[PDB]
């Protein structure tokens, strides 16, 4: 049953991800709690944020880079358990599960990223802090170059105004993608992806009645995410080749192997 298929993915989304877009958006607006997030806009406030774990300190731009690794790695662990909560996904052999996570987590991460982003920055520390975009721009290359492209995508992505129910299905479609290199059972995954996209279109018709061309637009965003991630990978291989003092989390090294 497709209606129940969708609802199961929605529950897995709520059960496995720390913050919903509804949570984040209320913070970024200021309705939620009378204590707004602590703004990190420069070195001082960055230091104050740390006061109130990671590899040896090298410098500020690299410190930010490590904080980013921690969030990506943490989000990978949530995507893994969210995917595992999808019965269709757990029926695949374990190696096929790894292939899809290896080549899908980053696409899923930059799509979820938009939920905690606005034109001015993003949330950190579970909504307790807000890092400004101008500050992340002030970092030295190539760390400023690896951050700014995501904001440009996030702002155009938020213009679609998806709610958490849309995103749950949207993320499952990104993970269950038959195009990944080295997949063993392509037709199985192709079928699963087709069921999700069908349920996604069915969902959007109900959830966004007066939103036209929303489904083809999201398919275009999926294509955009492949471009964004591929560019991100090149910049990562740049850091690995030119930033000797910058280490990489082993899990991410396996993804970029
Ligand atoms: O290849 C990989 O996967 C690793 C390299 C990723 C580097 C690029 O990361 C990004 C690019 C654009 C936008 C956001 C991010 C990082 N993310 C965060 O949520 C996030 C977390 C913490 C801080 C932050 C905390 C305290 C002090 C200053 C900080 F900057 C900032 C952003 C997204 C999960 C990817
Ligand atoms: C199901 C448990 C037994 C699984 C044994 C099959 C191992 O396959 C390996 O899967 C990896 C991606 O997942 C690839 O990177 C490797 O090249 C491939 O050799
Ligand atoms: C939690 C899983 C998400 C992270 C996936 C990382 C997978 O890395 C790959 O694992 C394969 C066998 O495990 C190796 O054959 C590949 O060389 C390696 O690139």
């Amino acid at each position: 049953d497709l209606k129940a298929f969708s609802k199961h993915i929605y529950n897995a989304y709520l059960k496995n991800f720390n913050m919903t877009k509804k949570k984040a958006r209320s913070i970024l607006t200021g309705k939620a709690s009378h204590t707004a997030p602590f703004v990190i806009h420069d070195i001082e406030t960055l230091w104050q944020a740390e006061k109130g774990g990671l590899p040896p300190y090298k410098e500020i731009s690299v410190h930010v880079f490590y904080r980013c690794q921690c969030t990506t790695v943490e989000t990978v662990r949530e995507l893994t358990e969210f995917a595992k909560s999808i019965p269709s996904f757990s029926s695949l052999f374990l190696n096929d599960q790894v292939t899809l996570l290896k080549y899908g987590v980053h696409e899923a991460i930059f799509a979820m990223l938009a939920s905690i982003v606005n034109k001015d920055g993003l949330l950190v520390a579970n909504g307790s802090g807000f890092v400004t975009r101008e500050f992340l721009r002030s970092l030295r290359k190539p760390f400023s170059d690896i951050i700014e492209p995501k904001f440009e995508f996030a702002v155009k992505f938020n213009a679609l105004e998806l709610d958490d129910s849309d995103l749950a299905l949207f993320i499952a479609a990104i993970i269950l993608c038959g195009d990944r290199p080295g997949l063993m059972n392509v037709p199985r995954v192709e079928a699963i992806q087709d069921t999700i996209l069908r349920a996604l279109e069915f969902h959007l018709q109900a959830n966004h009645p007066d939103a036209q061309y929303l489904f083809p637009k999201l398919l275009q965003k999926m294509a955009d995410l492949r471009q964004l991630v591929t560019e991100h990978a090149q910049m990562m291989q740049r850091i690995k080749k030119t930033e000797t003092e910058t280490s990489l989390h082993p899990l991410l090294q396996e993804i970029y192997k």
